[PDB]
């Protein structure tokens, strides 16, 4: 679990998303894995706007933060897996690294600020969710 909090915004995983969520959407994206909803209370997050490939993500499995080398965010095959099939996700980066369902939500950051989300893992990788493409999360 976990989201991002930015402005009056709160970024989730499409799949781990609340009914709270769903009645206060912005925007949803079944493709990419995301679901921002609008919030009462501002946030303290700053979203990264650059092309880093290097960065830190959480991984609650292991209580400890990782540093990576991830790939530019692209179309990717995610293989099935014990819950969910085996399908497309576009904006996906993958790194070398530990994952498990519940690590979703967990952040990778670099040094411009919050890049994405744990989105999807197995065969020792784990992929993140983009967001520094969401121009509109910075501002109204
Ligand atoms: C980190 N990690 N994550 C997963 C995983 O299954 N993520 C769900 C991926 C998912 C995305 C979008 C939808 S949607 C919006 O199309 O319904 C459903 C599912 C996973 C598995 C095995 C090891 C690691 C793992
Ligand atoms: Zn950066």
């Amino acid at each position: 679990s976990g989201a991002i909090y930015v402005g009056n915004y709160r970024v989730v995983n499409r799949h781990l998303a609340t009914h709270n969520d769903w009645a206060n959407l912005v925007w949803e994206d079944s493709s990419r894995d995301l679901l921002v909803s609008s919030t009462t209370a501002q946030g303290c997050d700053t979203i990264a706007r650059c092309d880093c490939q290097t960065g830190v993500y959480y991984c609650s499995s292991r209580r400890k933060h990782y540093p990576v080398s991830f790939s530019k965010p692209s179309l990717i095959f995610v293989e099935a897996s014990e819950y969910y099939p085996a399908r497309y996700q576009s904006h996906l980066m993958l790194a070398v690294g530990h994952s498990e369902p519940g690590d979703c939500g967990g952040i990778l950051r670099c040094q411009h600020g919050v890049v994405g989300i744990v989105s999807t893992g197995g065969n020792g990788l784990v992929g993140f969710a983009d967001v520094r493409d969401l121009l509109w999360l910075d501002e109204e």
